């Protein structure tokens, strides 16, 4: 992803105008390839018209150019672009929201699963690894970079994400479906086995551990559904045709004709079209937005970095469930033990943020 | 459904332009039937005007053509198309979201319902079959392909989805309503009977099993409501009339008139209209999107495949609740037993995805 | 309601064009009354202008007609229509979603309230009737057809929905408010009395029965709030004025003037306006959509049928809680007892729906 | 509020046209003040131009009028109006949805808190009063009419909403913040004290009573946040400027110039502008909608009536928790004791609402 | 933030027009910097054209000006502005909704954690401080003013937010990630340690305390995700280019040319452009709205005041959990002990708000 939040915190003289000099993940980078084709076609057509064509052919070309220019009536490109982009953006954000974070579950596991010794450490670590395995499987199934990192199920064993016995057990199912649901069943069985013992005190703490697992499974299923079902090809093709016909009409129809015929509108000759390139930039970036965001799990610049959160999650959960089981700092009286109105100090650089409490809009009326 | 997600992962020189060569589920396939009628009518009218009509009739036709062309003012077809399509797309996605998956329930059943023997296997299998029966009934009642697969309730018995005794009991209700609610009551009664015994330990694990059933019933009811109540016929007819009047006006009014009368706009004669066919394609695909998505459970190409998930669900649930009751892989120390900072390896092809953790936008200011 | 879902399952040559021949709940039925007034006014004005007016008055009328036609600039009727209709449609669907169905509650009552004898049957039936009484009261208070069916509270006693003692107890409250909240309090008291006894085993099954009642009460309150608070009259009047001024300007300003004055645009005389009637149809159906959907509980064709679900609910709940308390079919081994990969058969007519499971978008890259 | 729902139940010949004769809460009432200023300015400018100005000044005025009229190009007033009004309407409805109703809580209190005597009646009444006190405090802090009714905290004591001891305890906190959170803490403490005794049976019924309190607190906090944070002044000022510049340009630029100069468009002189007043009405009502709905808690006509629900809630809750503790009507066999298919009768006036049950869209294909 | 809610409670003659005189947080304040550049460029270009250029160069400039003015066709600036601003506003409100308030948690802690003595006071205070520490950490990581107030983790110790032992324990983790998740694990461990003792009665009151912590963690994670992932740079750059090209075209193309050439449209010379400055104001404020709201945690005027709620929360929670453990006012009979229909009095200034209860729309039909 690209983070420019620290650059637009305040509104200044140049805030949105200094972002036009960026190169990574920008319209210039996305359209360098397709601007050259447009320029080459435009100049080839202009040269052919101005050198090869004779007088009668030039007259025919001028008549065709007027006929073509009559059809740039702003066909609802400005409508389909925007009615399509809003849906694309909504789908993009909804796809982000269904990323599984085992933070609501590592806390519960570490707090509830008792026993500071072996056979308790092993149980907690296995329980927390079974949750990461499912997210790894679904992310590998839906993400190109994660698939490149783990092309085969043996790479998961080699990387320590799962054991040889687990791989052998997974291979012995004999089902022609994605096996991204097995770790949740393993988690449920292990939790019940742990309850049948001295490691879980009550059944009220066991119906709370098997309630975050259901939510994680639902989120993984939503991710899989988003990957499986895509925006209709009919809608995508309609938008593409509407955008491309505009520039096809512009190519022959926005050319500087001869000014010796007193044509109504074509009066001066310019070497390059200045206000056509700007329209190209605008109307093509508006489409490149959707082109980039149609699949958030890829290798673009504005795409989710799913290879960082399979390691951050692993490290954080393993540290939380093992090294911080019941190791907490000492309890001491705080600074405001005898004061009912604490007043934390203010620094010199942040003294202008002092404000009085808001006491309702109806105060002093 | 049509899946092209793997083809649009990255933005390239041609990403949205190589999708115009697809045939299955595309505008060309959807409009091959209705393009011929338009072309035939256009050419018949042109031939009649240019051969049959005399001079006075030709003058009258020209005056009528100018009057007609004055009325292509972009009547808000570009508005109704889009204000209708957004609603259609929202309804389509909401219809998808209410598909029942018994994954949150098979886990709970397998974990909680105890007993690895007969009378435990039978109880678990019956409990998990009662949930699939209701989804099968509602899907058969709302889906054409599923109805074609199961035209009669005896086909369900023949296919193993339910037993002869269950069919006889269902036939003895005597109610003039859809019987898609009985299996949930059967599930509740069987769960209570199982609790009245040694197969469910506590009442906290029985109020958790009868809480996923309520959610599944709500989802089935939402599906039935979506099937029963449709988008208003008034709105559909308004959109259809608005779209059709546009091309009716185009037919007589976008014809190449005689250029001997110095008409203001009609100057050159072309054999075929190039910029009318493109408008037809765009404005008709924008309507075919809604025509396709108005009923997601059909036999189109971009329609839900409900015949695959009545078998995937059955196989997965039956395997999970029976063959994996408390069969889990052995517990062994993992690779990172003594390391507090695990570092999984990176492959050569995915070495460019290495990134540092994000530590807030306010860092280093 | 009008159901045409079975007619638009697939996209064919004529799918949206065969819906224009429907009469019930259509634009023709909704506008037959107001098309005649428009036609009569148009023809009366035309006859007056063409017969009564003299030469100077005709010249003045022509000047006024040009001035009027200059003001049909598509004032944002196409905007307010659509920005109003989207809100109306959202409110309509939200009003539908808050219809109370006692399916999540009849299951719990039948499963939990124990005792197959008298004083158990009576308790279950009273508990399930108290829930239907509240929905009947709110629906009668908000629906015209239901009020016509039950004009007085004595009709409820006559129809068996409540008892004479219940009516006498309800009459002795002395409050100037709608008494649609009493049955929920009665339900809570009866449930607590049943718990204080042998009919409810635990308090975990009593906090689950008094949690669906709260949701039903919330849904009824939302229905009452939707009935009480309506779309602002200012917004409705703005839309109505914007729509009506358009046709007021069209009446005088879209008339065929004399072609002897070489006017710029008026060249040919037609007996009837063809492209004005189509605009009338479109711009008036777009408003009749909101006119119909502004109150879903009425006597239109596209209005909710609330008189069917006060009887369906009653029959279904009474049968479920009484005749199916713990009567369930026998438990027998199913067809796939010894098979780990069930394969239900496919019919000849549905053999084209066979598909392979989707295994991720990243497969085979 | 204004309720016209009973007037628009069905679509008739005049349904939306008979609402234009209403005076209370209408565009005429909202714009009577500002129509006079516009008319006076228009006529003063016209009189000055037609009497005071000489020939050269008149020519200059005509040139300026053409220049001004060239700038009425429908600047996106039709866009900002509507993109602003949708947000305003959404905020209005969301503000309504967060009104606290203690109906989910009075039921639980009356059902669970046991003891029909003194020290039980007192406890229930105090528990139900602590909930109303917080809603009264927040509504007084955010609503002008409620503040006018209760200008001082002593008025609450005088009106019986709280006791002298409660007022003295509230005055002894010494915090410079709104004290709308204290009653919830008092409720929690009183509930725990009641549990530490014989009035609450289990801790499962105490975690259910302290779960509605959290929801009520969240709703009150949302109301306070909506009051505190408003729509940006930049956006409001942008909309106001865009609307006002339109009529500023209309004033000088939509005047009837002299027809002796053969100007292109100004041909006939009318005493009053007919199609300018209609545009004023439409474009000004579209803004008065947002002006009215920007603060739902005021003294307009289409504003929430918060002074009725501080009394309705009090009476209803006090009656429910005290006079109906365990007083319920007798249990008797209903009318359909021996009938499995109840058939309630239909009246003559509602005999046309009889319908058959819907059995799926796939039936009979 | 800027609060003007008390000024727009009612709709008056001037309600939205008296807000144009505000200076703080307004379009004038936001555009004073960039209006001068536009004016200077315009006047420099005008002076150069009218003094430096010769006759032929002036003719070329006039031809270029007509060519430029032909390209102000309202390129969809009015569309992108609004389709971008709606998304920005939605993100802004969603960012506000995820602010953690420990009001649902301080109530539960004070009510449930028993013991009015030392080792109970210490436990409650530590439990309530661990929750504030996490919100302080995330707010410091995402907010510029909070970072300025607390530039280093030692400032938190100096300000009393955490202890030296806690700082030393936090420093000994050795992870390259944001440590905003540790306090939640500490809270869970401390809660379990408290349960293992006499301070928590049941496990039903311990699964309720560790359920608000999960919600607070989810809200903090959502805030962090919103900070990390921003609106695409492609979309921002597209909007900026579309807005800037409009005024670039206006600069050369909206100038008063010589009126001696009878140009079609340029007839009168004005010293300053009046209707260009208004367009600048409108089209630039519409963009400054998004420029301001793109990062709600900054130092603008319409930005969240996060430095007030780290102190309000601290004071309120510390007072609630310590000084109000089980200190509640005495229980006495209220004013309406013997009255079933309480009637609170109405003041003279609020006597016009008396209304009758709404009894359904179907009443009296
Ligand atoms: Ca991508
Ligand atoms: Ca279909
Ligand atoms: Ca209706
Ligand atoms: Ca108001
Ligand atoms: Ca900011
Ligand atoms: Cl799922
Ligand atoms: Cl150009
Ligand atoms: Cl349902
Ligand atoms: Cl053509
Ligand atoms: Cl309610
Ligand atoms: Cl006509
Ligand atoms: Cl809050
Ligand atoms: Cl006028
Ligand atoms: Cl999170
Ligand atoms: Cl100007």
């Amino acid at each position: 992803t690209i983070t420019y939040t620290n650059k637009v915190a305040n509104a200044r003289l140049g805030s949105f105008s200094s972002l036009l000099l960026c190169w990574r993940g920008s319209i210039y980078k996305l359209l360098y390839g397709e601007f050259l084709v447009f320029i080459f076609l435009y100049y080839s057509i202009r040269g052919l018209y101005r050198m090869v064509l004779s007088s009668d052919q030039q007259l025919l070309f001028e008549k065709l150019a007027l006929y073509c220019d009559s059809y740039i009536q702003l066909i609802p490109i400005s409508f389909v672009l925007g009615f399509y982009v809003t849906l694309v953006v909504s789908r993009w954000w909804s796809q982000y929201e269904n990323l599984p974070w085992p933070d609501r579950l590592m806390i519960q596991v570490s707090s509830f699963v008792e026993g500071k010794d072996e056979e308790g450490r092993l149980l907690r670590r296995t329980l927390i690894r079974y949750a990461i395995l499912g997210q790894v499987l679904i992310l590998r199934s839906i993400s190109t970079s994660v698939y490149k990192r783990f092309p085969t199920l043996h790479h998961l064993v080699l990387a320590g994400f799962m054991t040889h016995g687990e791989h052998k057990q997974l291979q012995k199912l004999g089902l022609p479906h994605n096996t991204f649901w097995v770790p949740w069943v393993w988690f449920a069985n292990l939790s019940m086995k742990a309850y049948l013992g001295g490691r879980i005190r009550d059944t009220v703490l066991l119906q709370s551990l098997m309630n975050e697992v259901c939510t994680l499974r639902t989120q993984c299923g939503q991710l899989y559904a988003y990957d499986w079902i895509s925006i209709p090809l009919v809608y995508t093709q309609v938008v593409t045709v509407a955008v491309y016909s505009f520039f096809l009409a512009c190519l022959i129809g926005r050319q500087f004709l001869n000014p010796n015929k007193d044509y109504p509108g074509h009066e001066m000759d310019l070497v390059v079209p200045v206000f056509t390139i700007l329209q190209f930039l605008f109307y093509m970036g508006w489409l490149k937005v959707a082109e980039q965001l149609i699949n958030p799990f890829g290798e673009d610049d504005d795409d989710f970095e799913t290879n960082w959160i399979i390691d951050r999650n692993l490290q954080v959960s393993l540290l939380s469930v093992d090294g911080m089981h019941q190791n907490l700092p000492p309890m001491e009286r705080d600074m405001y033990w005898n004061e009912a109105a604490p007043q934390p100090p203010y620094t010199a650089a942040s003294a202008r943020s002092r404000r009085h409490s808001f006491m309702g809009s109806t105060f002093n009326i």
